[PDB]
């Protein structure tokens, strides 16, 4: 049995694929610490966010697509290697770590270290945008153009790739987060009522959507003036409205993304179609959106959230 592991250190969820098993962890990238220490790590964590008495601090090291605490980001790491560690298992811990393009050598140096304080011996980097095209099942090994979208949490990774290499790859500060804060701005611009981003987010999974029809839910937030609980009713089309802006910046970048596709490369990706991956991907309607305003067929990987970890995992195991 094998203790050799690939990461995926998301901002907002963290995925470690086993080498021998598969994916065997699968966490909110939260830490919770109290008056600091280490209190809790994962899902745990999450569920206290904007519930967190005075004593405590809900945070997460990752916002978008960098760290902004390092500090913390080391612990999280540390515990979920150490939680998924095997004590049955062989050493010389091999450890393949996904990382972005708009990755800073900061981020990388912290990266690696933390790995090593943690129990690795060797530490190999991977591409996201490569990392999820092989587990979205794209063919990156062969002579055509493949592009994949990966949209997460922090950020959307545009990139297009053949003969097992990258032919454009571009990193742009929009995703989940954003997406969120946009339907907290507009509860808050159109309805004079305050929410928190754990509200916000499940607004987002119960009727987001990038295109309006309709279909409703009812939000429990705060009213501005007199600062008591209220609850208002919003709908598909509210919902579309308040996501106009972020989900117009992926297609966007989409775009962009062609533009800059030499014509070979460009066609193969009309034939196939773009794929998108992260879990800033089951957003309905999004697939739509970009198909539209791109006319190339778009879609939906298989388990968005998990391709870049099983990515690095067919690499791990090869
Ligand atoms: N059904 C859904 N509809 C819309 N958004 C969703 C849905 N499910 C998950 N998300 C969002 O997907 C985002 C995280 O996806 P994920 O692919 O894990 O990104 P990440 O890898 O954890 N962070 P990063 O890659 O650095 O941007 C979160 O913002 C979620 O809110
Ligand atoms: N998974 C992503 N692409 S965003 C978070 C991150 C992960 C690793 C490093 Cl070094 C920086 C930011
Ligand atoms: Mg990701």
């Amino acid at each position: 049995i094998s203790n050799d592991i690939a990461i995926d250190l998301g901002t907002a969820n963290t995925l470690i694929y086993q080498k021998g098993k598969g994916i065997v962890l699968n966490e909110p990238s939260v830490v919770a610490l109290r008056n600091k220490v280490v209190h809790a790590v994962g899902i745990e964590a999450k569920q206290m966010l904007g519930r967190t008495p005075g004593h405590m601090e809900a945070i997460r090291p990752m916002r978008d697509g960098v760290i902004a605490d390092f500090e913390v980001a080391e612990e999280m790491i540390k515990y979920f290697i150490r939680k998924v560690h095997n004590r049955k298992g062989s050493g010389n811990p091999k450890v393949i770590v996904c990382v972005p393009s708009g990755a800073t050598a900061v981020e990388r140096r912290a990266i690696n270290d933390s790995c090593l304080n943690a129990g690795a011996r060797r530490v190999g980097l991977i591409d996201e945008p490569m990392a999820a095209a092989i587990g979205a099942g794209l063919p990156i090994h062969e002579p055509t153009g493949s592009m994949v979208v990966d949209i997460g949490g922090g950020t959307t990774e545009v990139a297009v790739l053949s003969l097992s290499g990258i032919v454009y790859s571009r990193s742009v500060r929009v995703g989940g987060d954003k997406m969120d804060e946009a339907i907290i701005s507009y509860m808050r611009r159109h309805h004079n009522l305050l929410i928190g981003e754990t509200t916000a987010e499940r607004i987002k999974k119960e009727i987001g959507t990038a295109r309006a029809p309709g279909l409703s839910i009812d939000v429990k937030g705060r009213d501005l003036m007199q600062g008591v609980p209220r609850e208002v009713r919003i709908s598909e089309k509210q919902a579309a409205d308040a996501l106009a802006e972020p989900v117009g910046q992926i297609v966007e970048a989409v775009k962009v993304a062609l533009e800059a596709t030499p014509p070979e490369l460009a066609s193969d990706i009309a034939d196939k179609g773009i794929m998108l991956t992260g879990g800033g991907a089951l957003l309905r309607g999004l697939d739509a959106e970009i198909r539209d305003h791109t006319g190339l067929p778009v879609t939906v990987a298989d388990d968005p959230l998990s391709c870049v970890a099983l990515g690095c995992g067919k690499v791990l195991e090869h």
